[PDB]
């Protein structure tokens, strides 16, 4: 069927007032457990895990920003999103492909629960010198095997804020002084909007 659910297992901020949106806090470069599942009342598929700008701009602008981040990295080989090599994960997915520095593709069977371990390696402030920074999401697009449509058949996202040096846990401790285990991905039905993939190129330098 088309009944998918994804989770991210990390610390989630608390809602101060009605209308406040909820953020999931991550440490930079640290692997978090993500689950993907097809829970229908009744077969292989392909999912793409992305880190994308939440703000939703022109493509030129999103490219501009990835370029700033990539230039500030200490290694040209440093990616925006990574996936771990756990046999736990190996046993549930296959055909892993790093299609871009901010995207990772893989296939899985819907009769299983796919288990991956994912890290995000960019701070929200890495896109400008000296501010609140840029909102980030983890997005997941899921395609059928056939892909006759060529579009996702299902899409969802999770708002995140990324920290350095175990700063994630410190921030929720802070929000407790002033005063659950799992974040579920928010689905959406715009299947046309393709997200920008950052593929660093070194031609013509």
């Amino acid at each position: 069927g088309n009944n998918f659910e994804y989770t991210l297992e990390a610390s989630k901020s608390l809602r101060q007032k009605p209308g406040d949106s909820t953020m999931t806090y991550l440490n930079k470069g640290q692997f978090y457990p993500i689950t993907l599942k097809e829970v229908s009342s009744s077969s292989k598929v392909r999912s793409v895990i992305m880190v994308v700008f939440a703000e939703d701009k022109s493509r030129e602008d999103q490219l501009r920003h990835w370029k700033y981040w990539h230039s500030r990295q200490h290694t040209a080989k440093q990616r925006c999103i990574d996936i771990a090599d756990y046999k736990e994960s190996f046993n549930t997915i296959s055909n892993v492909e790093e299609i871009a520095y901010n995207a990772i593709s893989f296939t899985w069977d819907i009769n299983d629960e796919a288990k991956v371990f994912i890290s995000v390696n960019c701070l929200s402030t890495d896109f400008s010198s000296q501010v609140k920074g840029l909102p980030l999401n983890i997005q997941i697009d899921t395609y059928s095997y056939n892909n006759r449509s060529n579009k996702p058949v299902h899409r969802a996202y999770c708002q995140i804020k990324v920290f350095c040096d175990k700063g994630a846990e410190q921030k929720i401790r802070d929000e407790e002084r002033k005063q659950m285990d799992i974040t579920v991905f928010k689905p959406f039905i715009d299947l046309d909007t393709q997200p920008v993939l950052f593929i660093p190129d070194v031609h013509f330098a």
